[PDB]
């Protein structure tokens, strides 16, 4: 039982050309608003592996909602952000991911693909008006498919976060390995985005992005925490610099607290 696009990569199909980003399907079993920039396909969904999952499939080239020549495809959805910086402050999604396939240009700066970022706005400039902080990247592990072709058999999950706030680029954002994870397998995720107390400095507050893969915590502290106003959430698929991605997300959840 799969639910795999094998099919030639193109830019574009019939079913996948949403006109808004806005099309959505009635009643999706995914939580948050749905963000569909990508004319490859829509979300939809199937039924497989006893479990309902959300499907975003993207292909290079498919970015038919962006101005051109900008951003990547995606098909995200959007979870209500923790709009508060004090102690306490979080916003906090949960699902169970399979991955499938990422984009790959053969250079490891321009291959993978996100599943998964934290974003939030913050004072005194730097970056875009709406800038990522860090991003869950995915990138392919090729093995014999056991006819003698190269094939995307696993995914190794790597952390692109900014050195500062607003940092993007090869000076603005760094790549931390986190860990493999086999095609296909259902992996446990957590990505928890708040503010808590700063143990080393009484009054002082850190604001962090702290995910759970599989079992396995990789906590990181954001840069300058006290510039941030919020903690943001995304997820779906993002990024496809080379051929096609596929992300299946099932039993999402999403909470938030603000603090002051
Ligand atoms: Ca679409």
């Amino acid at each position: 039982q799969t639910d795999e696009d094998t099919g030639p990569v193109v830019d574009c199909t019939n079913q996948g050309t949403n006109p808004t980003r806005d099309t959505d399907i009635p009643n999706p079993r995914n939580i948050g608003d749905i963000d569909d920039r990508s004319c490859y396909a829509n979300y939809s969904e199937s039924s497989i592996l006893g479990k309902f999952w959300g499907i975003y499939n993207i292909t290079d080239g498919s970015n038919h909602m962006d101005a051109p020549n900008t951003l990547q495809p995606r098909i995200e959805r959007s979870l209500s952000r923790s709009q508060a910086t004090g102690a306490g402050s979080y916003a906090r999604f949960r699902g169970v991911l399979r991955i499938l396939e990422v984009g790959d240009t053969g250079t490891f700066s321009s291959s993978g693909s996100y599943f998964m970022q934290a974003k939030g706005k913050h004072t005194g400039g730097g970056g875009s008006p709406d800038p990522a902080i860090c991003l869950y990247r995915a990138h392919p592990v090729y093995g014999d498919d056991g006819n003698g072709n190269q094939v995307q058999v696993s995914f190794d999950i790597w952390r692109e976060q900014i050195n500062f706030r607003g940092g993007s680029g090869s000076a603005g954002r760094t790549e931390v390995f986190l860990k493999n994870v086999l095609k296909n397998e259902q992996i446990d995720i957590e990505l928890e985005v708040g503010f808590r107390d700063d143990p080393n400095n009484p009054g002082q507050t850190l604001h962090y992005a702290d995910a759970k893969i599989g079992g396995e915590e990789f906590n990181w502290n954001i840069p300058e925490p006290e510039r941030g106003i919020e903690s943001g959430i995304r997820y779906g698929a993002y990024r496809v610099k080379g051929g096609r991605a596929q992300f299946r997300w099932a039993n999402t959840s999403y909470t938030k607290d603000e603090v002051n």
